[PDB]
């Protein structure tokens, strides 16, 4: 389920955003 990995990919540009 790419889903698990699409959403969470959705958080590292906030992560790498973030750092």
């Amino acid at each position: 389920p790419m889903a698990r990995n699409k959403i969470l990919g959705k958080i590292l540009r906030k992560i790498a955003a973030f750092k």
